[PDB]
């Protein structure tokens, strides 16, 4: 502290200082032992309705970057699932790393990915965003890992307007991008109850991470690496390692849908 962040001197072992929930019993991202989750046959496939889709603005927070979406009607939802009822996309961004093997908030059998991306929905039964995050079940994230290797074409939008958000606060219109282009071939998942991965921690997601990575090139992580945790005309920090380690499972069962 001073305001949060992800440097040595305001990064997550210091979070719990002003957010006390953070050494809550639901905390998030965990370590996905394959061995140890529970297939359960009683877990739905999802359901990802995002044809109708409306993208508005691509935003630098300081944080990482945010992809905006038009949440005041159903248009692109997920449901099924672990989910009860209808949960509506607001937002996605990324986490990620300096170098290729770091940047997931995820791990799988102690496995870090490049980057892990989050796409963030709310329950529609509490009306808004902001009351969603006060109830257990008001929100449910998608987490998708990438590794590097071949370029992921559907993501190439995104790295080129990178440039004019390149500092904290910077926003520039994207519209018509379509976030189907982001998923894996496979909807095959692990779930379990957890938290948001920034403060203020709320322990209200149903987390859903994908077993599927998808494939992003070399060059196009390289344009994340080049944004800024500064605003315009502060001295540069380069925003690179926003990612969360894992924290304790707890009394907590990671359920799979698959075997
Ligand atoms: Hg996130
Ligand atoms: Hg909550």
């Amino acid at each position: 502290s001073h305001h949060w962040g992800y440097g040595k001197h305001n990064g997550p072992e210091h979070w719990h200082k002003d957010f006390p929930i953070a050494k809550g019993e639901r905390q998030s991202p965990v370590d996905i032992d394959t061995h140890t989750a529970k297939y359960d046959p009683s877990l739905k496939p999802l359901s990802v309705s995002y044809d109708q889709a409306t993208s508005l603005r691509i935003l630098n927070n300081g944080h990482a970057f945010n992809v905006e979406f038009d949440d005041s009607q159903d248009k692109a939802v997920l449901k099924g699932g672990p989910l009860d009822g209808t949960y509506r996309l607001i937002q996605f961004h990324f986490h990620w790393g300096s170098l290729d093997g770091q940047g997931s908030e995820h791990t799988v059998d102690k496995k870090k990915y490049a980057a892990e991306l989050h796409l963030v929905h709310w329950n529609t039964k509490y009306g808004d965003f902001g009351k969603a995050v006060q109830q257990p079940d008001g929100l449910a994230v998608l987490g998708i890992f990438l590794k590097v290797g071949s370029a992921k074409p559907g993501l190439q939008k995104v790295v080129d307007v990178l440039d004019s958000i390149k500092t904290k606060g910077k926003s520039a219109d994207f519209t018509n991008f379509d976030p189907r282009g982001l998923l894996p071939e496979s909807l095959d998942y692990w779930t379990y109850p957890g938290s948001l991965t920034t403060p203020p921690l709320l322990e209200c997601v149903t987390w859903i991470v994908l077993k599927e990575p998808i494939s992003v090139s070399s060059e196009q992580v390289l344009k994340f690496r080049k944004l800024n945790f500064n605003g315009e005309g502060e001295p540069e920090e380069l925003m690179v390692d926003n990612w969360r380690p894992a924290q304790p499972l707890k009394n907590r069962q990671i359920k799979a849908s698959f075997k």
